[PDB]
RNA sequence: GUGCUCGCUUCGGCAGCACAUAUACUAAAAUUGGAACGAUACAGAGAAGAUUAGCAUGGCCCCUGCGCAAGGAUGACA
């Protein structure tokens, strides 16, 4: 009925997802098992690609 | 198994004869695995432009100053 305003949204490139820009959602996404798995896979991929390079 | 052979043979039996002709995912049981968008937990504006303030540039019209080029009209006795 008046000026709509959207909450900020943060892209997670480790998890290839979207979450909310606020303390609780970002903090909960940090402690997710999927987030840790994606971070570990990203680190492993970085090291493997550097070795192949 | 039933019934029959003028069979051996006795009613205790035997040999042969006619009919019977090929079912089943076959299964009662064996085990260890991988598992929600269902709940709770979090977030939740779950549909808007992703803006407005100056100055300078660019266009048009005058005015003023300097330079370049080409010129017009005029003025001056002893």
């Amino acid at each position: 009925a008046d000026y709509w305003k959207s909450q900020p949204k943060k892209f997670c490139d480790y998890c290839k997802c979207w979450i909310a820009d606020n303390r609780p959602s970002v903090e909960f996404h940090e402690r997710g098992k999927n987030h840790k798995e994606n971070v570990a896979k990203r680190i492993s991929e970085i090291k493997q690609k550097s070795l192949d390079k």
